[PDB]
This record gives C-alpha cells, sequence and structure tokens, in this order.
C-alpha cells in the first residue's frame, strides 16, 4: 500500500522497485522504531546531564520530576530551545559560509565567484548603512561582508540582519520584551548555556530566549538570501520541471542536494563546460537536478529541474539513473551512503563539517571551485560508464513548475499594474476580497505523515477560498510535484477572486495566461523573502505585521531548521501551523504559552494540527480574524 | 541507609532531618527515577529532528539505525558532541561576562570593580602579545578585554587562549589533525550545526570536532581565570574550614553559589559593610559562606568558608539556618526554590538568562553592583529575623582547609627551595621517585556515586604511592570537606616521598610543617591552572605534555562542562579517568576511538572505570608508563 507512505506516484513506483530489490528506505526505518517512546515525543525527556537519562510521566505515577528538580515546563522548554539553537546553527553555518565566499571574491582569491547582482548589492549596502557614492563595487561588498560577520558576535550594534529587516514599529515591540538578538552565535551559545544543568529554570524566561535565538535564526535566513542574491543573482521568473522523470537514462545524471548555493551554482557552471566530456564518455551530456535547498537554490536562479525532496531522497537512486549525488550539508539522509553501493550512485561529499562513512569526499574549496567541480564531475561520468547496458526505471512522471519569485520578481510583476505603488493592486484586492489573505508554506516532508498529504490538503482548500498562496522549500517541493506552480492549473485549483487576480498580473505581464497556482519564493533561506515581502507589505499600509492576514504552515515540519524558522515567523507576528507534534505536549504550561499567551508578547502564536482539514479552517479562522480586526468583510 | 548516598557525616545527617520532615531531596529524585532508560544511558537515543525520537537496541533485533539512517556510531558521537558545545558554552557565559565586567571597570562604568592584580594584567598582555611599555593600565586592560572577546568570532588569529597558552609543539600537534579553534562561540555552532540532522555521519570526523570545541571550552576557562585574577586577585595559601558546620545560627548565613566572581566577590566586601547593619537585627554579622564555583573563588581568594558542594546542596538549606542563597548560573538544582519554602531560606536569582520559578529575583548589574548586593543582603537579614527563636540544626562538623594554590602560588613556594629553577625541584623528586607523579581530581559529584566516595578512595590510593595531588571545583570541595587539605592529616595519608617534599617545601616556606595532602587549584575553570602549570613543566623540560608523568580524573562527574574538561585534558595529551559512565558505550568503534586511538592523534586518553580502587590502579598504570617513557624507575 505505498500511497499510505507517499502521495507521489514517482515515489511510489520506487518503492515497488526497491521493496523487490531488498533495499531498506527511510519509511522501513520508520517502521522498525514503531511504537516510538512516548517520553521523547512529548518532550519529557532529559540529558543534560550525566546523572540522566531523566524522564516524567505525562500521567499518573512518578517519575513526576527531573533528578535535579527540573520540572516537566523546564525540561520541555529547554529541549525546545536546544532545536532553535540548532536550526539557527545551520542557518549559521550556511551565511557564514556566503559571506567568506563573497569576502573571498572581491579579494581576489576565488576568481569563480563575483558580483552578479550589483543592484543587489547596493541595496543591501543602503538597508545597512553603508555607503556607496564614490565607492567600487568591491569595496561596498568587502563592507556587506564584513558586516555580514560581524553579526554573528557582540558589537556595538545589534543583529543588523535583524533590526534593519523589520519596520520599526515591530523592532521596537521586540525591543520592549528583550528579543533582539545581540549576535548569531552568542545567542546559539547562550541558548546552549541557559538549557545547561542548573542554569535557567523558568518556562517563560526560557521561552523568551528561545524567541530571540529564533531571531538570529531569521538573520542567518535573510543573510544568505541577500548573499547568495549577491553572488549567484536574484531570482526572476522561470519554466523548468520537477519529479524523478527529470531523470534521463542517456545523460549523466548529477543530483545537487544539501544547502549551499557556493556549491550548487558552480557545479551548474562547470557541468555544462564538460558536456563534450560526457559526450566522449557517451552520454548526451550532463543532466543536473535538484534535490532539498540546493535544488531549490539552482531551480530558483537557473531553471535546474527538481527531482525530489525530502523524505523521498533515496527514491532518485533507486532509478539506477543517478550517476552522482553531490552533497555539502543539511537534510541528507545519511543512508545515501549505503544505498549507493546498491544502485551504482556515487555519493560525493565536500565539506569538512559533514562527511558519511562510505562515501567519497572531495574537498571543495572556493579557491578552487572550478577545478574541484571538475574533479566530482569526473567521477560522475565514470560512474556513468560502469552502467553501460544495464536497464534502468525512471518513472516517467513529472510536473511544469514556474518559479522564481523572489521578492523583487514579485514586486516587478505587481508593477505591471501600478508602475509606482506596485504594493497597491496586491492589496487592493485584499481588501476587496478577491485576495482573501497570504499562506506561506514552509518546511519539510516528515515520515510519519504521507508524504505530500498535508500540504496538497490545505493549500486545495485555501486555494479555494481565494487565498494567494507562496512556497519555499520542500514545501514548495511538494506543491510543485502536484502540479500547484502549473498555470495550467488554475482553473482547477484557484477560487475564482483569485483566479481573476493571478490573471490580471500575467495578462499584464505579457503571458496570456496567470501566474501560477502557487508562487515559489526559494529555498529554505529564502523564507527571508517572505519576510521581505510581509514587512514592505506592513510599511507600505503603516501597520504592524501582526495586523495583516498573513500566515504560515510548516505542514510536514521535520528539521530543527523547521522549529526555529516556525518560532521566528510566530515571533514577528504570524499565526504558523505546524502540522506534526513537536516535543511540548508533555507540558501543558508551554503548551499554552506558544498557542496562546505568546499572543500577547508578539502577537503571533503557534497553531499545532495534525489534521490537515482542521488545520486549513484554523488557517483561514486566522486570516479572517486579521481581516476582521482591519475592519475588512470576510 | 544514609551513608549508601553520601560518605559526609554533615549531609547524612541532614539526610536524616529532611526525611522526618518530608523534604525531598536529589537521592529521592534519583530513586523515584530507577530504573532509568537504557537507550539514554547508552547514548542509543537521538532527538535532533521531529521524525524521532528515534533509538537503537544495544543488543538483539531492530530497531538497529535511526530513520534517517543515522548509525550507533554518528547518535553517540553526535550525542556525546552537543554535550562538549553545552559546556563550553557555560564556559563562554562565564568568560565574556567577566570581559564585559573588566572593559566596563576601565572605561568608568563600573567603580565596584577595579585592576586588583597588575602584575597578571601585564603577564597577560605580554603572554597574548599586547604592548605595555608607556602604556596606562586601564588602556592594557582594554586591549585584554578586547583580545577576550575577539576570541569568541573567527578573526585572523585562531583563539589565542589556546594557541598562547599551550607549548608550541603541542599547538603544531592539535594544529596538524585541524584542531585548533577559530573562535570560541563559532565552533559551539558549528558543533550544533554539524550535528543537526542529515549534516556529520562519520565518527572520526564528528569526534575530531568535539575535540575542537573542547579547546573552545579550555579557551573559556583560561579566560575565565585569567580575567578573575585580573579583576579579584590571584589566590595564595589562605586558610579556612569546610563543611556545614561553618554555618552560624546566630549570624545572618548567606551562600554565595555558581559560578561568577562578578558576583560573589562583591557579595564578599559588602557583607562586611553591612556588618553594623546585622548587629541590629540581632545577628551577629553576616556569614558569607560557598556553594559550589562561586564558593571555591571566594574561598580561594578571601578564604570564605566553603559550606557545602554539588549533590548536596540542598542539605544547607535543610539545617534551617540558611537565611539567603543568592545564585548566578549553572549547578544549581532547580530544587532548591521549592525547599526553600519548606525551610525559610530565601532563594535569590541574578542573572537574566537564569531564573527558577518561585525564587525572588533581583537583577545584579555591574554598574550598580554594591547597590544591588545591598539590596539582595537586606533581603537575607530580613529572613534571619523571620527565624528569632526557631531551632536550627547545624551538624558540628567541619574541616580545616589550607587551600589557594593558584600556580603562582605553587611556583612562588617551589622557588623557596630553587630561586631562579623555582620547577626544578618538582622535577627532581619525580625524578628520584619521591614524587611518582600529578593527579588532577576535577568534576562534580554524582547522585549515582555514594557522594565523595570516588574522589576519597582513588585519592588515598595515590597518595600512599607518592603522586602529587591537585584539585578542583567539587573535586576539591570532596576532598576538603574530609581533610585532605588539612596538613596535620599528611602522615597518615601520604606516601614516605611525597610526605618528605611536602614537608621540604613546607618547612622552606616557614610553616614548620607541611604543605597539605591535595593542593586546592580553585574553581573547575582554575583547571586551567592545572593546565598552566602542567605547559611550565613541559616547556621546562623540552617535552610535549603527553610525555610527563601526569593524569586527571572526573571521578564524580555530572555536568556538561565536565564532559569538556575532560575530552580537552584529553586533547592536551592527558590519561583522564571518568568515573561516571559518560552515554558512549552503545557504540563500541566510539568508546574505542575515546579510549584508544585518540592516543594515536593527541596521546591523551579516556579510562572509563565505575570501580575506584579499579580506578586508581589504572591511574597508576597510566602514571607509571609515562615514567617508563622518561627511562625513569617505577
Ligand atoms: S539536567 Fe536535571 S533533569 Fe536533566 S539529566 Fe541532569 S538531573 Fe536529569
Ligand atoms: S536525526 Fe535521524 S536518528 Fe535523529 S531523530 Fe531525526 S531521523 Fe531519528
Ligand atoms: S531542505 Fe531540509 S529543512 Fe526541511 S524544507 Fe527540505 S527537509
Ligand atoms: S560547580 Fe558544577 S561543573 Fe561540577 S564541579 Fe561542581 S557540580
Ligand atoms: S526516555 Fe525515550 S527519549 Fe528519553
Ligand atoms: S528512549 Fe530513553 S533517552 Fe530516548
Ligand atoms: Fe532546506
Ligand atoms: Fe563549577
Ligand atoms: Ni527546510
Ligand atoms: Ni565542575
Amino acid at each position: 500500500r505505498q500511497n499510505l507512505k507517499s502521495t507521489d506516484r514517482a515515489v511510489q513506483q520506487m518503492l515497488d522497485k526497491a521493496k523487490r530489490e531488498g533495499i531498506q528506505t527511510v519509511w522501513d526505518r520508520y517502521e522498525a522504531m514503531k511504537p516510538q517512546c512516548g517520553f521523547g515525543e512529548t518532550g519529557l525527556c532529559c540529558r543534560h546531564c550525566l546523572q540522566g537519562p531523566c524522564r516524567i510521566n505525562p500521567f499518573g505515577d512518578e517519575p513526576k520530576v527531573g533528578i535535579c528538580g527540573a520540572t516537566a515546563e523546564v525540561i520541555v522548554a529547554r529541549g525546545l530551545d536546544r532545536s532553535i539553537a540548532a536550526g539557527a546553527a545551520g542557518h549559521s553555518g550556511h551565511a557564514k559560509h556566503l559571506a567568506h565566499t563573497l569576502k573571498k571574491a572581491v579579494q581576489g582569491k576565488a576568481a569563480s565567484y563575483m558580483i552578479k547582482d550589483r543592484t543587489k548589492l547596493h541595496s543591501i549596502a543602503k538597508r545597512l548603512g553603508i555607503p556607496t557614492e564614490g565607492q567600487k563595487d568591491e569595496d561596498i561588498a568587502l563592507e556587506v561582508a564584513k558586516a555580514a560577520l560581524a553579526d554573528f558576535h557582540e558589537k556595538d550594534t545589534p543583529v543588523l540582519w535583524v533590526t534593519t529587516v523589520l519596520p520599526p514599529s515591530r523592532v521596537k515591540v521586540l525591543s520592549a520584551h528583550g528579543l533582539i538578538p545581540a549576535g548569531i552565535d552568542h545567542e546559539i551559545a547562550e541558548i546552549m548555556h541557559r538549557t545547561s544543568m542548573g542554569c535557567d529554570a523558568d518556562a517563560q524566561n526560557l521561552l523568551l530566549g528561545g524567541l530571540r535565538c529564533s531571531l538570529a535564526d531569521l538573520a542567518g535566513c535573510y543573510m544568505g538570501t541577500d548573499l547568495a542574491d549577491i553572488l549567484f543573482g536574484t531570482p526572476a521568473p522561470v519554466v523548468t520541471e520537477s519529479n524523478l522523470g527529470v531523470l534521463k537514462a542517456d545523460a549523466v545524471n548529477v543530483a545537487v542536494h544539501g544547502h549551499n548555493p557556493v556549491l550548487s551554482d558552480i557545479i551548474v557552471s562547470v557541468s555544462k563546460e564538460m558536456e563534450n566530456e560526457a559526450r566522449a564518455a557517451g552520454a548526451t551530456g550532463i543532466n543536473v537536478v535538484g534535490i532539498c535547498c540546493t535544488g531549490n537554490e539552482v531551480l530558483m536562479r537557473h531553471g535546474i529541474p527538481a527531482c525530489t525532496h525530502s523524505v523521498s531522497q533515496e527514491m532518485a537512486m533507486i532509478t539506477g539513473a543517478l550517476d552522482a549525488m553531490i552533497l555539502d550539508y543539511q537534510c541528507i539522509q545519511p543512508s545515501v551512503a549505503t544505498i549507493a553501493e546498491c544502485t551504482g550512485t556515487t555519493v560525493i561529499t565536500t565539506m569538512e563539517m559533514s562527511k558519511i562513512t562510505g562515501a567519497t569526499h572531495v574537498n571543495f574549496a572556493e579557491e578552487a571551485a572550478v577545478e574541484n567541480a571538475k574533479q566530482i564531475l569526473r567521477l560522475a561520468i565514470d560512474t556513468f560508464k560502469r552502467r553501460k547496458g544495464k536497464p534502468v526505471e525512471i518513472p516517467n512522471i513529472k510536473t511544469k513548475v514556474v518559479a522564481g519569485f523572489s521578492t523583487e520578481a514579485i514586486i516587478n510583476a505587481l508593477s505591471k499594474l501600478n508602475a509606482n505603488d506596485p504594493l497597491k493592486p496586491l492589496i487592493d484586492n485584499v481588501v476587496n476580497g478577491n485576495i482573501r489573505g497570504v499562506c506561506l508554506f514552509a518546511g519539510c516532508n516528515n515520515v510519519k505523515v504521507p508524504q505530500d498529504q498535508n500540504f496538497t490538503t490545505i493549500a486545495r482548500k485555501l486555494l479555494k477560498q481565494n487565498v494567494l498562496v507562496v512556497a519555499t522549500g520542500c514545501g514548495a517541493g511538494a506543491l510543485m510535484r502536484h502540479g500547484f506552480m502549473d498555470p495550467a492549473n488554475v482553473d482547477e485549483l484557484c477560487g475564482d477572486g483569485l483566479k481573476a487576480v493571478l490573471t490580471a498580473i500575467g495578462e499584464a505581464n505579457g503571458l496570456g495566461g496567470p501566474l501560477p497556482p502557487v508562487l515559489h519564493m526559494g529555498s529554505c533561506v529564502d523564507n527571508s523573502r517572505a519576510v521581505a515581502l510581509v514587512a514592505a507589505l506592513a510599511n507600505r499600509l503603516g501597520v504592524d505585521l501582526d495586523r495583516l492576514p498573513v500566515v504560515a504552515s510548516a505542514a510536514e515540519a521535520m528539521h530543527e531548521k523547521a522549529v526555529a524558522i516556525g518560532t521566528w515567523a510566530v515571533t514577528i507576528g504570524l499565526p504558523t501551523h505546524i502540522g506534526v507534534l513537536p516535543p511540548i505536549t508533555g507540558s501543558l504550561p508551554v503548551t499554552q504559552i506558544l498557542t496562546s499567551s505568546v499572543k500577547d508578547i508578539t502577537g503571533g502564536y503557534f497553531i499545532v494540527e495534525l489534521d490537515p482539514e482542521t488545520a486549513a479552517d484554523k488557517l483561514l479562522a486566522a486570516i479572517n480574524e486579521r481581516r476582521a480586526g482591519l475592519g475588512l468583510p470576510w
């Protein structure tokens, strides 16, 4: 019954192949884990010192308290805070990598990289207060890179990738509650300190710390998007395809997987240089395809087709046609290294801090990026030769995907309706009800949830109710693989008001047709683009973000990064749905803070709801409450 | 049977009182936790994403692997690395607090603080390369504080509080393995990143990262000692007392508990100013007593008597005579806040990131330290008045404690035997066998181990075999409470060779008697002082630390900080005993790295041994192996 595992037909087909070949998958490893520990599920477990492990029974008799005296409240809040810090750290590593790449590029130390988007460079400099008039671009960029690195530590200003990206009224609310981060890595360390044994032991205090660390995560996301746009170009609308059918038996199929475009962008360019070398090996060329966020990055900037996402990543290998999987860090199931020996795929790690036993490691240095890419791609070509004559099973399943909707691109599209007030047509249509509100789908797939089922079920209900839907990360991946990024599906999916707006925008952009049903805003760091759009709307309207009819949904969340993103969505003022249970239910006081009393602090709040049709109703209620608060019909 | 819980008679007496009063203790909460989870005990549990909790059976059938494919090796190494990062973070917060205090002091923003040890200031400046000739002390100190803060982040130098405190040959070995930290908070964040889902998944790679983060912990320890010595004075030999009998029914009894002398040092000075105000309230005065590291800090610098330590901290309250417990952060059982309502004690938190529900919070700002201290101490005086006429039960049990053996003080003591080559008399007596080697006892008490039993059992065996024993933290606390810091016990405890050396040193220092059986080197950050001594010996001999007959023992370890300290002891080259099981036994490959193959990387290694007489034999074998490698009899 493969539809219980994934709603993606291509994934189902590969699940059948894996089963008859005896190749264990993530779903099999989940089945082998059941029943999962109920202490961990509820958050009522602590291993923060060597007197543990400690646990607390959700109900009944002892144990009721940790050995040191830590209550359920404390234990739950500490575990949650550590997850937020871990998510922030992954974003810290990604953004910091980009900042070092930009610095090296403009210092002449990494000639494969350059300032591709000078307009974005200057507009970031202006946002930060860095002077541009009379300055060389390379010096402006050096100052931007230095400012990015400075936000990792304490200094005489707070984290500018928070305070310069949200409207002053939001910054004021956050400052009044002590929530503005002092430095990105500073906050990560402070979380790890305060949550260590015998430190912070007040749930509200712990959770305020977590909100602040989530803003350090936001800063890392925003910095990552900013720097990748400078280096690799700001996305604009592009047309491509998704799902396993984008693999080609007669090509060298190379997946880029992980997160940082410092790696994947060069793989894309260098692969085009090597087309004749691939052809000498009997291939048609090198077919680069994307998995997870780094796939999203190259999809957004270059139209590289997306192979698959998140929980189903192993299935690309099961086709037998995946010659190489080129990795950097984050969200890579380490099972890929063992599956590769069964499928023939060459799995290649590239980052010193992210190795997998059994995978080939090829260090990738920005200073030698082109040469390191050629070494990697020659391993892929060799692998293609080894499967000469071997049958492959690529499901002939793909969707059309229109993407590339950076905030700059959205504003440009709207400007065709109103050149000097581009946000006004969007606002006008919220007011007249053609657009009920906005929902951002974000985050991962999670083996506990049939793959994509929550994203598609919720998105369908919202689209029929005229909600403008935007998406990032593997939420965008779920939606694209089910046709939600194909404008041919607007009539089927969209309410009449939303269809009218998507059509009016599309026709004014010369498309002869509408924008797609869902706007793909990019990778998970590119949730920052949604922040830029929402902050721009708030500024245009003269209200704070917690008055806008905008919600978020991490409908199938998995990674610590998704916990961090959901927490900063709450902190900036949004009603934020999570469609899997975070480890909080073991403390009613913590649950009540996160789902209710945080409204009084930031105006946002979590909506924890595992049933997707119920979650859609709750999301619509949250949007409609925001509409009523603005005096609008709903 | 209270001797099964603690070997300290005073603690036993208070356990009996707590039992008849119905006051739950840490031992009761431990009993209620049994049997503890065997997945957590072995390290075979992961909660690093929302697909978890995952576990692996140590033996038998499925589950054998985490849902994402993470092996036992990976899961164990990731959990260990996060513990190291958490320990480093606690040390980051402590050192950073001191650096900000020093900066404020010399900028005129915190007049309660000053440069007390100008010699230490100048010798730190010289060690770091900061010019002193022709400079004002306040400017030198500003540069030292700036250098301390700079070591938290990446810059054009590595962490100087690693590279300037170990000999070049050690730094070279560590650099060859990529182990020198780039920045303290940078490494903490990198650990949290690499251990997040879908990142590093190679045990050896993960553990190398952990070794590097442990050096970030060492830098925080060393920075903490350096800055506290500048601000509050370098310790020199002092005589005081320990155990609950240091409480006085007729005084206002105030415990300082937690970690940072920025708080406790001012409590000590201000309490003396308030003696007439305490007397107006009917007390004899304010009797400041120490718990845990901040108690050690004021013991070492001012001879403030130590009340108790670590696992037995609640027992101070059970006397009924503890009027106030003044907290900052780390190692404070949060049970103290509920026990206070039973005992009448006023528990006061002071740090924004370390609150306890039910405790009174009085913010403590360096800028207002004296005034904030008076507010705190007036709460203590009010509490004393409330117990007028109430019987108290203070066990009449105390030991004499000689302490204050900073490395500077040890060198000075030795200089009375050899003025211009002070380390030579120590080396001479190692060579002639009067001193077999050196053992550092460090770390906590742990409820799993009858309190102090491992420290005292191991120390007795080593002292009889002529080992020079030094101690810090609650290891020093255990030893002092059992008489190991009283020179009157030298004849009973020490082998003839060690007694001869302690006597020769003591007589040359005018004592008419020996140094104490164990030298108290201070708080847990002051494990850095032992590093300074051992590095000085290595430099004097022209060999690396992994050739010296020096070992460490975290005999009853508890906190993540103790895991970090033990890991850096290994990383700098020492055989390092741990007397409780860290969560590693679920992976034989990880255990083998930590106990054996790390020898080939750093020359140090863990000795995991829960039986203390066996651990003593293993420690002596390690010392004697080092002696043999130097060509010495043993
Ligand atoms: S910190 Fe407290 S609750 Fe956590 S493992 Fe240690 S004793 Fe148990
Ligand atoms: S990171 Fe892997 S092993 Fe850990 S909880 Fe998630 S799926 Fe399980
Ligand atoms: S890249 Fe990773 S953070 Fe979630 S959105 Fe996709 S599994
Ligand atoms: S102060 Fe804490 S780190 Fe251990 S040595 Fe004492 S319980
Ligand atoms: S008792 Fe299962 S997660 Fe700890
Ligand atoms: S299963 Fe008990 S510590 Fe997780
Ligand atoms: Fe991602
Ligand atoms: Fe301590
Ligand atoms: Ni994501
Ligand atoms: Ni300690």
